[PDB]
C-alpha cells in the first residue's frame, strides 16, 4: 500500500532550488532549478517504515535534455537509500513517473534528496510497500 505521497514542495529544509507553479495533473507546484550538489530535506515530516524490506520509491519528474539523477537517502545524506536516472521528457512541464524499489529498515525515517546531476523537475514522490 501507499504509505506516503510526499509533495516535492513541501521540505523543511533545501538548498539551491526553487519552486514553480506546475501544470501536471493537479496543479499546485513543482521544485525547479535542481543543479547537481541541491538538496531537498524532508526532516520535518518524518515517515513511518513498518517493516524492514522492499519499498517501490516513485518520483513525478520533468526534464527537458535529460542527463538528471538523484540519489533517495536519509536526511543528512546517510545512510543512502537509492539512485536513479530521470529520463528526457522533452519538456518542463511534460511529466512522468518513474519507479525503482530501495530496502528500508523500520523506524521513524526522516528523508533526503540530493541531485546528482541536474535538468530535471519534481512533482511529488510516493513511497510504497511492497513486500
Ligand atoms: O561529497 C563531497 C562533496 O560534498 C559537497 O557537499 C555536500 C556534503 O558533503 C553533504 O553532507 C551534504 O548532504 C546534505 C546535507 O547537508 C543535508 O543536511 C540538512 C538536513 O537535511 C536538514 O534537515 C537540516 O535542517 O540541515 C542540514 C544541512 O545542515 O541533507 C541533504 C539531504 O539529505 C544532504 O544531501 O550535501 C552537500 C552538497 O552536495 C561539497 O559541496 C563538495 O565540495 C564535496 O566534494
Ligand atoms: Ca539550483
Ligand atoms: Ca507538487
Ligand atoms: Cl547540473
Amino acid at each position: 500500500m501507499v504509505i506516503a505521497t510526499i509533495q516535492a514542495e513541501d521540505h523543511s529544509q533545501q538548498s539551491g532550488t526553487q519552486q514553480e507553479t506546475t501544470t501536471d495533473t493537479g496543479g499546485g507546484k513543482n521544485v525547479g532549478y535542481i543543479d547537481a550538489g541541491d538538496w531537498l530535506s524532508y526532516a520535518g515530516t518524518p515517515v513511518n517504515i513498518p517493516s524492514s524490506g522492499s519499498y517501490l520509491i516513485e518520483y513525478r519528474v520533468a526534464s527537458q535534455n535529460g542527463g538528471g539523477s538523484l540519489t533517495f537517502e536519509e536526511a543528512g545524506g546517510a545512510p543512502v537509500h537509492g539512485t536513479i536516472a530521470i529520463p528526457a521528457t522533452g519538456g518542463w512541464q511534460t511529466w512522468t513517473t518513474i519507479q525503482h524499489t530501495v530496502n528500508l529498515s523500520a523506524g521513524s525515517h526522516q528523508f533526503g534528496i540530493k541531485a546528482n546531476a541536474g535538468g530535471w523537475n519534481l512533482n511529488w514522490i510516493r513511497i510504497n510497500k511492497t513486500h
